[PDB]
């Protein structure tokens, strides 16, 4: 015969056998019908074949000659036993649903598995006998109280409570959803049903109490001296933004990635950017063996990587795939093309938290400190607005007209996330600082409501790889908790650094980001391009047949305005905004 | 309870509910018993759920609590046909091999199916010597005079014939060709048509998406379609589907100018209008990102980005019927087979498992070790007729490749001399112009293949690699290739076997698996060392490559001195 290994191989698209035996046991009334029933849809909805044997399939074919005259009563279960035994023997999660009382005839069936190297889960769906007679589902118990029902188990038969039950069911205190949560999770413990990868959040960081240890722990390691990008990764790590990876990415993980955007192993998880620690060919010899080490930021040690592989930075294709460009130039290609010539993947356990010390940590709330602060705002949607520019007010018009459809909607507590990055920035930009006082300004003048916006710092590295990129930004806000991702033209993009046309085409990153797998728990809003318009006073969308009615004000002009000692157009920006850019403008000439 | 139609998508990995019972009776033990462990072995092998009640499992068990008596030996027959039945209704195909020599059982039996809608079919194991033969089985297996994988076929053809067994479980291959019976008129309506002249690569492209190989595609990709392809390597709409590389035609700003507007124009290659595209959108090329997410570099003299970087700035997605049936008409045109005519084939010589090899380089023996140790591999899962397809590639290939033509010589050299034996393998030359994208390009060599109905998917070491031309080291990593396939989306229908790398033993005498401790007992001697070798009128080592295929090569290498 062919054996389970290879019978489990082609029962269902999971691979590997999980034959058992899910023997649910109780009063009459008690769940096991019910429980089996959504038992038996999850595990279809889930991939995982199954089969039920119940009164209706048993007592009509096979169990047809036996009636209730208790050695009928055994055989009965002695049956359903062996038949569940070859369900599982055959691949399928056998559940069966039987009251099956007494405690002799439930550990045969245990054993006749047992014997044969087959799971047997007894489930105990335990409810009063006074409850299931007032549930009296089938009207059995009225029908026994008055005779003509046997020793209806209860009542004139005895129940005997299992008494070492892989799981007791407590259906007087829990809902179906309970029953069926609590038995796969079982099966889950016990190998039957996998753990499909999940957007849960994960934080790398140890646990407080265990802080002090691994912190000890840590200086007994040898030690990899890491820079500010690096730290600001691990910290996109530690705080969950990359759920569900790990620590940085081993190989496997890496090359997904890259050619796929997705992580694949146990589901689809969108990850379009590789979290990568470098090394050069030095530190690979020396750390190359060991079991784990340290990362030293500031000569501090600040996180263990445990169990890491060394596989090669092959530079020009790493770029190459996600920027869709080499060009030695772009800053942050520039920073990559100076790295070693391996990446380090390993299990990252991150050990103090990050703190910058700098003014700003109170906006650098985790993925779980802002859906606890989306809980506590009670909102009833979340969407979110990367940036990493000041805010004008054709962004506000985005954030503003968004606001409008999810009221529109019916959402009755909208809430914005403000999200501007604070991770690596290309040098050029405006800094993290003017840009938070920018946006404090923006709020001040109520552009954007204060009550209902929430303004945070992610705490990203920026890529500037547009739709490759635009992916990380959105998946990374979907796992904070937003249901909704604000997207316009261009996004993450920047002009190529040798002929100043734009590195990307500008409808790339929302038409990639509308039918990029892994984005499920989120819808993408996409904007068209805003400008001042001149004929209106105000920022509004592009139109072509009209060019002339539109001015485009770019980071150049502003710095240009700032310096001549004028003001872009009114409505292009919040005044108090604007101030801020002159005051930052005013320090960047010096 | 959950339906069965929704039982029958979880089931196993084919999809469609084909829960039944092939209820083996008749007198001889080992027919009965040969018969349902090779069916067994055969709907294993072909991704079918099945489980066999015989007396190994049930009289022990369920029956163990029956004797004799002729009431025990009815009812031993009426307790399996009840199991039997929840098998069946459970989605899997159950086997039982038990004599039941008694009519009135074997019908008991059979109506516990029939009356629960669930197929029956009664299989006489008729091997003469109060056994009742059946009046009207619905196969009569003879297992003294035909042996058992006959047998086994017979009942796979009856389970074809009912819907259990898929007469043909491939992906549907889409053929762009319009039908023979339109044809005429297609090329009538084409000659009133603006017409876009072609080149010659770009119609071995059309012939690619004649063809059905990157089906689903309706013709040259869509904006959608391409982006998918760049950043995801599938098509995703209606289903994850593996492509990996743009099918596309471009266009100068000049032609798309003269036919952005039209709703159909013709496709022209040598003065002759060959398909027609409907429907057009016309969409940026971007050639320096294309380039670098297709192939991981912009390096200007890869030689296939060298021709992507003299093409247009446009791109023309659409609808694509196909002509005149492609044909080259340079004496190779027996090679060219479609994937409908390769299941044909494979059908014809009865495969019951095709293993293919994707090469664009003359086959040496370390190639053929990889297409031997599959075989092997396959024999001992228990396939029974695995057939190769050795399909050289035949598009454009760079400048410095051994021709096509040379090629097939030389694998028709190899096949004669019984390195792969000829009777088990299929010659066919795939279509695509080679890109030589590594990782990249090996997805859409593997996925070519699924369409065309294999079963397994052969990849070595640096699989459509090629130094880089700039520093001369690999342009990919070499492991890449066999990692990325192994893990790749949208390829569920075959198996890809991986393989490390073979290379010359000296000691040994012949191709075998390279071992780092043992770096020199191993020889590697590359395209660029084959031709100096000749050049001085020497042949590789002796079971490197099979005599009368190095004879080809140096035929070849003759015809290179001469120029
Ligand atoms: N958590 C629970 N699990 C299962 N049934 C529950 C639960 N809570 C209430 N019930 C109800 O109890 C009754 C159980 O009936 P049934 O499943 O047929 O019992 P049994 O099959 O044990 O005779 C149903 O009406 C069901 O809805
Ligand atoms: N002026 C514009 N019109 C429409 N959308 C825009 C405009 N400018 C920026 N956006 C969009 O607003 C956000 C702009 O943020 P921006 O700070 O430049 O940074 P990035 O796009 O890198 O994240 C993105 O969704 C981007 O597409
Ligand atoms: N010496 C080798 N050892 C193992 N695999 C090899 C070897 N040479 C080539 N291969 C593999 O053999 C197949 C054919 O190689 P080749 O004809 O050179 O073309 P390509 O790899 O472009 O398809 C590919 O799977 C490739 O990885």
């Amino acid at each position: 015969h062919v054996s389970r290994n290879k019978r489990g191989q082609v029962v269902g698209t999971r691979g590997g056998f999980r034959g058992c035996t899910v023997w649910l046991t109780g009063l009459s009334g008690a769940g096991k019908t019910t429980v089996s029933m959504a038992l038996e849809e999850y595990l279809v909805c889930h991939g995982i074949p199954c089969y039920t044997l119940d009164g209706d399939n048993i007592r009509q074919g096979l169990n047809k000659n036996l009636g209730f005259s208790p050695e009928d009563r055994e055989e009965n279960v002695r049956r359903i036993a062996e038949v569940a035994k070859l369900f599982a023997d055959a691949g399928l999660v056998c559940i069966t649903s039987f009251i099956s009382p007494y405690t002799q005839d439930r550990n045969n069936a245990r054993q006749i598995h047992e014997g044969a190297s087959l799971p047997f889960f007894e489930v105990f769906v335990d409810a009063p006998l006074h409850v299931c007679e007032q549930r009296d589902v089938k009207g059995l118990y009225k029908k026994a109280r008055a005779g003509e029902i046997k020793g209806f188990t209860g009542i004139d038969s005895e129940y005997e409570k299992p008494e070492a039950p892989e799981l007791v069911l407590k259906t007087d205190s829990c809902d179906v959803n309970d029953c069926v949560q609590q038995v796969v999770e079982l099966l889950q413990e016990r190998d039957i049903v996998p753990v499909d990868a999940s957007y849960e959040v994960k934080e790398l960081y140890v646990p407080e109490n265990k802080l002090h240890l691994a912190k000890t722990d840590a200086e007994t390691l040898p030690a990899l001296k890491i820079n500010k990008v690096d730290m600001q990764w691990v910290q996109v790590l530690a705080e969950g933004w990359a759920t569900p990876l790990n620590g940085f990415m081993r190989e496997r993980e890496y090359l997904q990635c890259l050619h796929f955007d997705c992580l694949l192993d146990g589901g689809v998880i969108n990850l379009s950017v590789p979290i990568v620690l470098t090394a050069t060919h030095e530190d690979k010899e020396r750390l190359d063996g060991c079991t784990a080490f340290a990362l030293m930021y500031e000569g501090r040690r600040v996180a263990i990587l445990r169990n890491p592989e060394f596989f090669e930075h092959r530079k020009e294709e790493r770029c190459a795939r996600q920027w869709g460009t080499t060009c030695k130039n772009h800053p942050y290609i520039k920073m990559v093309m100076e790295q070693g010539d391996w990446l380090i993947g390993g299990d990252l356990q991150v050990l103090d938290r990050v703190y910058w010390n700098d003014g700003l940590d109170q906006y650098r709330l985790t993925p779980t400190e802002l859906k606890q602060k989306f809980k506590d705002m009670n909102a009833d949607a979340v969407s979110a607005f990367q940036l990493r520019n000041p805010v004008h007010n054709g962004h506000a018009l985005l954030m503003q007209d968004t606001h409008k459809q999810l009221l529109e909607r019916g959402y009755r507590r909208p809430v914005l996330l403000l999200h501007p990055l604070g991770g690596w920035t290309k040098d050029d930009d405006v800094p993290l600082m003017w840009r938070m006082k920018q946006h404090a300004a923006v709020l001040e003048e109520g552009v954007l409501n204060p009550e209902t916006t929430v303004v945070a710092i992610f705490p990203s590295p920026m890529m500037y790889a547009g739709p490759t990129e635009v992916q990380w930004h959105c998946r990374a806000r979907m796992v904070a908790g937003a249901n909704f991702y604000i997207v316009g033209r261009d996004p993450a993009g920047m002009p190529h650094p040798e002929t100043g046309k734009d590195l990307y085409e500008p409808s790339h990153g929302a038409k990639v980001l509308t039918m990029a797998p892994g984005l499920i728990t989120l819808e993408i809003v996409p904007f068209r391009v805003a400008a001042y318009n001149k004929k209106k006073k105000r920022m509004d969308y592009y139109d072509s047949e009209h060019h002339e009615d539109f001015e485009f004000i770019s980071g150049t002009r502003m710095r240009k305005l700032a310096r001549e000692g004028q003001k872009p157009p009114e409505g292009f920006m919040a005044p108090k905004a604007w101030t801020v850019l002159t005051e930052y403008y005013k320090s960047l000439e010096k």
